[PDB]
């Protein structure tokens, strides 16, 4: 592919900028800081047609959505550790959680 993380009817947001967090523990925080795959700042979204939803009912398929274009599980990919699983759900939750906001104001 020329140049599509996995678009094709996503929406997808913009790319935030310059991506932090402080995490819980800190084996993603040193996953978070060796960086090489700390991702890009974005995420892709499903317009709903349901158009009244909180950070939970979204969010929680939003950041399913980018899991898979971005192809992260322990129990598909066999190479992935419970590590940067964490970064990529805290992270993906906090970047998806600003983009859910913009649901309501794409609308």
């Amino acid at each position: 592919g020329s140049v599509v993380g996995g678009l094709g009817g996503y929406a997808l947001g913009s790319a935030m900028s310059g991506m932090r967090m402080n995490f819980d523990r800190p084996e993603e925080r040193q996953w978070w800081n060796e960086n090489s795959n700390r991702y890009p700042n974005q995420v892709y979204y499903k317009e709903y047609n349901d158009r009244s939803v909180p950070e939970g009912r979204f969010v929680r398929d939003c950041v399913n959505i980018t899991v898979t274009e971005y192809k992260i599980d322990p129990n598909e990919n066999q190479n992935v550790t419970q590590v940067e699983v964490r970064v990529m759900k805290q992270v993906i939750q906090e970047m998806c959680m600003q983009q859910y906001q913009q649901y309501q104001l794409a609308s």
